[PDB]
């Protein structure tokens, strides 16, 4: 998967609107190998952790949790939320081959992270499908 | 190797009562307390639920994931994640710390609302942390 030109612009605007609606810090669209396709940071937030590193670790986790999903009777998980004391991550599918990642702190309410995250994942899935066909 | 903690006698009965209560309040299928090596310390299944998947394998895989996501937690400034939800189309899993060395796991389907799973799951995990610490 590779986005450039118009579809890239469109994915970046989705990530921008998603950050405004959720109050999350960083939003990324990544492939399942961990390659960053697009990313946006909230102006107010500090410098993120290295985002390629974050993406590789999220893609490792997505491959690894499939065995557990299969034990529950499904090919893979659709979404996962990992909460620390102060930081959390929401990961959702953007179609078959990509993942939306949102990194948030206590100032994003989780309900919004998940609601606008789902919506963003669907918009990104259309972008990704249209760019792949 | 032995478990990080083993329960017996009254702590055990009390951990089992937490698990049964949590199943009733949440509508979840299976409720387990496990350690970070994958041993099942206590488990309870809802009377209506079918036979679970192999619960020793479920605890092992949850424990493997709990080790593996520490690098990602560290990257975000945390020693490890404190709670995780893995959501499938129909099934889900809620994992929460029960003190330093044990994890509460709840396995649910769409008949358990997620807001109940999390609220009663967090209460269970705190009651189990106490049982564990002592
Ligand atoms: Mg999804
Ligand atoms: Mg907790």
């Amino acid at each position: 998967l590779v986005l450039y030109g118009a579809p890239y612009e469109r994915a970046v605007e989705v990530l921008e609107e998603t950050l405004r609606e959720t109050g999350a810090r960083y939003a990324l669209l990544i492939d399942r190998k961990g390659f960053v396709l697009a990313h946006k940071e909230a102006l107010w937030a500090p410098k993120p952790p290295p985002l390629d590193t974050l993406a590789t670790l999220v893609a490792s986790n997505a491959a690894a949790t499939q065995a557990l999903a299969k034990l529950l009777g499904e090919a893979r998980f659709q979404e996962e939320v990992h909460q620390g004391e102060r930081m959390g991550l929401y990961v959702d599918e953007a179609g078959e081959h990509a993942l939306l990642v949102l990194v948030f702190d206590e100032t994003a309410p989780l309900g919004k992270v998940k609601l606008h995250g789902k919506r963003a994942a669907e918009a990104l899935a259309r972008i990704a499908e249209e760019a792949l066909a």
